[PDB]
């Protein structure tokens, strides 16, 4: 009870912003977890024992890919600990436990491939789950985990507080399925001008949830440009492996994933940010002002890239 997890100097006070890099120390990463949950939910949310053997659990079954792996999980939750963090009265005591959690397992075994590829391959998931098809099995897989003797770290809820906290996570994992993304911010755009956002209307509550998840999912775009410049070598090594294995189902793949344009690059990455990664966090500092750290980080990024097209770098 009275075991308060601490960290070093430095990392005790970056932390708490929203362009922390976790560091390549693996093994701190699980602190670094508990640290934040004991911080934006409490010591007591939670038995520490079952956290930690759930926490386990959740990494083992993250694959070691360059990119959709146990870093990328614990990134998103760190981001999704300093929107909390920020807006500390706006959340409910379930929604604290719940969106950390969902965080850390919204890309569990994700394989490094596109719900595009499962299809054209025709992956067993795509026939399993005809839409979010990845998203359907990152949530399947978060339930299995928790079923798991001595893993269920929601153990203390009662049947009501138990579904409600299971079913925030399913909607925070599915809304981090980026084809949905769009249709969600558009929705939240038109809320937020007309003045019809209402955070007491639930189903208002979780499209501002959604938008939160696509903010957290995409946050390698918020960090300071070695970090997001680093980052995008590994998104790039995911997509550059999808493209050949379009190749060898005798498809030609997009751009994005052909390895033979990597000199389209920079420009792939002006549409991302232009298209999804702005406008995502706008509406977000619309909606939540405190996270406006997110957007100017993301212009600062975009700035970057336009310097590497200008070959300023
Ligand atoms: N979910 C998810 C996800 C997956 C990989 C990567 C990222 N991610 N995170 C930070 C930046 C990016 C990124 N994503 N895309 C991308 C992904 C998916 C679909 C797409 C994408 O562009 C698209 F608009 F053309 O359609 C392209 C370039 C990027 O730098 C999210
Ligand atoms: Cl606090
Ligand atoms: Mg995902
Ligand atoms: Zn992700």
């Amino acid at each position: 009870g009275l075991m308060q997890f601490t960290l070093p100097v430095r990392l005790c006070k970056e932390i708490e912003l929203f362009h922390f890099d976790i560091g390549p120390f693996e093994n701190m990463w699980p602190g670094i977890f508990v640290y934040m949950v004991h911080r934006s939910c409490g010591t007591s949310c939670f038995e520490l024992e079952k956290l930690c053997r759930f926490i386990m659990s959740v990494k083992k079954n993250y694959r070691r890919v360059p990119y959709h792996n146990w870093k990328h999980a614990v990134t998103v939750a760190h981001c999704m600990y300093a929107i909390l963090q920020n807006n500390h009265t706006l959340f409910t005591d379930l929604e604290r436990k719940g969106l950390l959690i969902a965080c850390l397992c919204h890309d569990l075994d994700h394989r490094g491939f596109s719900n595009s590829y499962l299809q054209k391959f025709d992956h067993p998931l795509a026939a399993l789950y005809s839409t979010s098809t990845m998203e359907q099995h990152h949530f399947s897989q978060t339930v299995s985990i928790l079923q798991l003797e001595g893993h269920n770290i929601f153990s203390t809820l009662s049947s009501s507080e138990y579904e409600q906290v299971l079913e925030i996570i399913r909607k925070a994992i599915i809304a981090t399925d980026l084809a949905l993304y769009f249709g969600n911010r558009k929705q939240l755009e038109e809320m937020y001008q007309t003045g019809s956002l209402n955070l007491n209307n639930q189903s208002h509550r979780d499209r501002v949830i959604g938008l939160m998840m696509t903010a957290c999912d995409l946050c390698s775009v918020t960090k300071l440009w070695p970090v997001t410049k680093l980052t995008a070598n590994d998104i790039y090594a995911e997509f550059w492996a999808e493209g050949d294995e379009m190749k060898k189902l005798g498809i030609q793949p997009i751009p994005m994933m052909d390895r033979d344009k990597k000199d389209e690059v920079p420009q792939g990455q002006l549409g991302f940010y232009n298209a999804v990664a702005i406008p995502c966090y706008t509406t977000l500092t619309q909606i939540l002002p405190p996270t406006e750290p997110l957007l100017k980080a993301c212009r600062d990024n975009l700035s970057q890239w336009e310097k590497v097209i200008r070959g300023e770098e």
